[PDB]
């Protein structure tokens, strides 16, 4: 049970789940 590589560069067309409330790597659990 994790995410979906919230580090991603989190902006629109990211798919995060709780952690793309950032600029590019998501703010999640890092």
């Amino acid at each position: 049970r994790y995410c979906q590589k919230w580090l991603w560069t989190c902006d629109s067309k990211r798919a995060c789940c709780e952690g793309l409330r950032c600029k590019l790597w998501c703010r999640k659990i890092i």
